[PDB]
């Protein structure tokens, strides 16, 4: 409706808190068929019923509130990101059983080097190590994942960990995750200007014909649709350069909660809060 | 700090909407030198005294909810276009009361054709007539005014009276103000790649060379600064393709005033609201 009919009771949940990382539950396979329906949330809540056309189509999410949630405990900000871990795959399986077909997620920006050395090696590595670690299960789940960011300072190996992935879930169609990372709003509308500037260079490209569309198709991943929703977590009002082309007439939500006591009924309760929403595309 | 003191209590005041246009009022004479003070509000309310590296240096405004204000009162939606002028003038006062350096206003997008003819031919005059009207009044109280915006299916009327407003007051220095029509932020954006691509063609420009701050030189108007503030009234919490480039980075704050509804001190109080939040970490 386009939801998934409620789960069976005894349908595994996640996430279990009670150890890290937090084991995803082997599920049964119900075929003939292809991808497995995502484990219910811990509470057994079920999404709620929005019609198609007041449904977004395409979600970005600034996860927000780490390093507070952390310092609420006295624990090292390392601790509040791998407590985010179990949150974006909570968010994924939400997002499918709502039935949201785009997802796009900020997990490293740009501006994230100004950080400290040691907060940036400890992401670079945790984003690497999540990748690797979650790929399967995505696969099974039949979410279709891969990187968008900047090259340039970006490890080696988390790029390579995402292509990797990008490569076993080519194929999927249930939803796709833009996995953000390294990434820039006004970076990529740059590398875009770039690659245009390079066909006018070599004399294949007439300026004149430049168009919005010509700089559409030569983002990074010309593929992703508008940005309907676009939320931020922590209370924090700011896009911070998230989809920044994408993201020209996405609907805000700001939602008060941290990232790490997050779970997928707040995505559905910003969605119904989107379904309440009167769009105009700037028409009268 | 850099706000105006408050008013003589005998100042003239502004606006007054038992006349339409609103009279702007005689102001006394200047000893000199330069600038006019600006008519305090009605109220007779005084800026709030804001240190000047605590305010927003860039605001931008999308002035919303002029149609809906008509239909409460069984009017048509053009009649809440001409209380709107007032309100315009009234915050540019306001401004400059509060020391505030750049106002960004969205008089008309490119996504505003989808109205009526009726409407966008109104819109066009209107934008046409104000500037005409206001253009001598906003010199003298020491506004630099200048059009931004798309020049295609734009009327060359207003580009003119806007063109004429640059010249007279390119020399002011109180405030800047960028009187937005036909603006789009993916347009604009697209027009400086236009511009890049047009350099590349020449050879004056390398590909491999071009950064960010090199979009940035060809923007429209290269001198505009990042928007620190974003407002929009109506209690609609969307960007709708304003300043996108320079809204990157921007906070927003969304105030459910209707437009006509909406005063000097309204502006104050969100630059209030800005200026006294603790700048976390990630935030200029
Ligand atoms: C002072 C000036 C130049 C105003 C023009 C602003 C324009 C974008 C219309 C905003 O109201 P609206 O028509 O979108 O109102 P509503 O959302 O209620 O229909
Ligand atoms: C892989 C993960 C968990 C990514 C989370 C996003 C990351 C860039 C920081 C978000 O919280 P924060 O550090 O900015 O929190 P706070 O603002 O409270 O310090
Ligand atoms: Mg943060
Ligand atoms: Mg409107």
């Amino acid at each position: 409706f386009p939801q998934l009919p409620p789960a069976p009771d005894d349908y595994p949940t996640f996430p279990d808190t009670s150890t890290w990382p937090v084991v995803f539950p082997e599920l049964p396979a119900a075929p003939y068929g292809g991808p497995c329906r995502p484990p219910q949330h811990t509470s057994k809540a079920a999404a709620p019923r929005i019609p198609a056309d007041r449904l977004p189509n395409h979600v970005a999410i600034v996860m927000d509130g780490n390093g507070r949630w952390a310092t609420q405990r006295g624990l090292a900000r390392t601790e509040g990101h791998k407590m985010g871990e179990a949150v974006v795959i909570d968010i994924a399986c939400g997002a499918i059983e709502l039935g949201i077909k785009w997802l796009s997620l900020y997990a490293f920006s740009t501006e994230n080097w100004k950080r400290s050395p040691e907060e940036v090696r400890f992401l670079m590595g945790f984003n690497r190590d999540v990748v690797r670690r979650r790929r399967d299960t995505l696969k099974k789940l039949g979410v279709r994942i891969r990187w968008v960011g900047s090259r340039p300072r970006l490890w080696r190996s988390v790029i390579n960990e995402l292509a990797v992935a990008e490569e076993m879930t080519k194929s999927n169609d249930v939803i796709t995750i833009n996995y953000c990372v390294n990434y820039g709003g006004r970076t990529e509308i740059t590398e875009a200007t770039r690659e245009i500037a390079r066909e006018v260079a070599a004399g294949r490209l007439n300026p004149e014909r430049i168009t919005e569309s010509t700089i559409a198709r030569h983002l990074q991943r010309p593929d992703i649709p508008d940005v309907d929703l676009f939320l931020r977590t922590s209370g924090e009002q700011r896009s911070s350069n998230f989809m920044l082309w994408q993201a020209a007439y996405a609907e805000y939500i700001f939602q008060d909660k941290l990232w790490p006591d997050y779970d997928r009924r707040d995505l559905w309760a910003a969605c119904e809060e989107y379904a309440s929403r009167t769009r105009r595309f700037g028409s009268a």
